[PDB]
C-alpha cells in the first residue's frame, strides 16, 4: 500500500539521518493521519536545528476550508489541552479568516507539533483581530509595514514550541534585493548569512515570522525557496541539503524540494528541507505565490 510505503520511507529517513524517533509516536500519527498522507500534499522534512543532530518532521496540507486536522487530532488524542493561549488559537484563526487550505506537522519523536491555516492572500491587518495571538504580533505593525510584510499567506500554531508564525507572500520589489535580507535580519540582530545564501534568498517567495508569549521580540524568521528537482538544490551549501536532496524518498524519481532558511539570535539559524513526496507541494507553492510552475 501507499500508506505502508510512506511509513517505511519515513522510518528509513529517520534511520539514515540518525534522527530521534518513537515507533509508538509514529503508530499514533499514522493511525490518525496515514490515509491523509497518502492522498494530499505530504512531505518529509529533515532539519538541523540542534547541534550535530538532524530532526525529522512529516507534514501534509490539503485544500479544505475547515481545519480537519484539528478535529482528527483532538478526537485521536494527538492534540490535548495545553493550558495555554494556543488552546483556542487555531479555532480563532479559522473563525476570523476564511481558509482555502489547512495542514499539520508532526515530529516523529513527539507527535503533532503544528497546525496551519492557509487563506487566500489577505492584508496582514486581518490577523490583528485574532484574540489569542501573542501581543508582540500587533506590536510589530510598523515592522511588517516597513519590510513589506503586508500580504499574509499563512498562519501556523506550534503547540510544542508555544509559538505562532505569520507567513507573507514576498511580492515586493525590495524583497528582490540582498540588502533587504541583510536589513531585515540586522533589525533583529540576527546572523547575516554568506553572499551566496543571500543570492538565494532574493528569490524566496515566502517569509515566515515567529512570535511567542515569552518575549516581546521576534523569535526567528524563515525564508522559503523551492527547487524543481534534486540537482537544483544548493547541495554544496550544507551536507544535509546534499544528502537529503540525493537520497530523500518520493513516489516520483526526481521530486522537487522546499528549503527553509531559518535565522535567529544565536540558536534559530539553520536549514530545513522538505521532499515533495507526491509531486503536489511544489506546484502548490508556486501557484499559491502567483508564480509560473
Ligand atoms: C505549498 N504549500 C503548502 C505548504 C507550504 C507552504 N510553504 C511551505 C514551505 C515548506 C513546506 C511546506 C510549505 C509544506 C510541505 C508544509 C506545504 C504543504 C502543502 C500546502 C499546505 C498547500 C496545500
Ligand atoms: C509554510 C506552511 C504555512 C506550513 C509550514 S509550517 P513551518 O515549517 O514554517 O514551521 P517552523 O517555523 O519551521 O517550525
Amino acid at each position: 500500500t501507499i500508506v505502508n510505503r510512506i511509513r517505511t520511507d519515513v522510518v528509513n529517513v529517520a534511520k539514515s539521518f540518525g534522527a530521534e524517533y518513537s515507533e509508538a509516536v509514529i503508530d499514533q500519527i499514522f493511525q490518525g493521519f496515514g490515509e491523509k498522507f497518502t492522498n494530499t500534499g505530504f512531505a518529509i522534512r529533515v532539519q538541523n536545528k540542534r547541534n550535530q543532530k538532524v530532526d525529522c518532521n512529516i507534514r501534509y496540507g490539503e485544500a479544505k476550508e475547515n481545519c480537519l486536522a484539528w478535529d482528527i487530532a483532538r478526537e485521536s488524542g494527538l492534540l490535548s489541552d495545553q493550558g495555554h493561549p494556543v488552546d483556542t488559537l487555531i479555532q480563532e484563526m479559522f473563525q476570523a479568516i476564511p481558509a482555502i487550505a489547512y495542514g499539520a506537522d508532526f515530529d516523529i519523536n513527539y507527535g503533532l507539533v503544528k497546525i496551519w491555516h492557509l487563506p487566500k492572500i489577505v492584508p496582514v491587518e486581518e490577523a490583528f483581530k485574532i484574540p489569542s495571538l501573542p501581543k508582540s504580533v500587533n506590536a510589530h505593525i510598523d515592522f511588517f509595514k516597513k519590510y513589506h510584510l503586508d500580504a499574509l499567506c499563512a498562519l501556523t500554531v506550534d503547540y510544542r514550541n508555544k509559538s505562532t508564525n505569520l507567513y507573507f507572500d514576498a511580492h515586493h520589489p525590495e524583497q528582490r534585493t540582498t540588502q533587504f535580507y541583510k536589513n531585515i535580519l540586522q533589525s533583529q540582530q540576527f546572523e547575516v548569512p554568506s553572499d551566496e545564501v543571500l543570492e538565494i534568498l532574493v528569490n524566496c517567495p515566502e517569509i515566515a515570522v515567529t512570535f511567542n508569549w515569552s518575549s516581546p521580540g521576534i523569535e526567528r524568521m524563515c525564508f522559503y525557496t523551492a527547487f524543481v528537482n534534486r540537482e537544483t538544490v544548493p547541495q554544496h551549501i550544507n551536507p544535509v541539503l546534499k544528502k537529503f536532496a540525493q537520497e530523500a524518498p518520493a513516489l516520483l524519481d526526481n521530486p522537487g524540494f522546499l528549503v527553509g532558511w531559518s535565522f535567529g539570535p544565536d540558536k534559530g539559524t539553520y536549514i530545513k528541507i522538505d521532499v515533495d513526496y507526491h509531486g503536489l507541494v511544489v506546484p502548490s507553492f508556486f501557484h499559491m505565490h502567483n508564480l509560473p510552475l
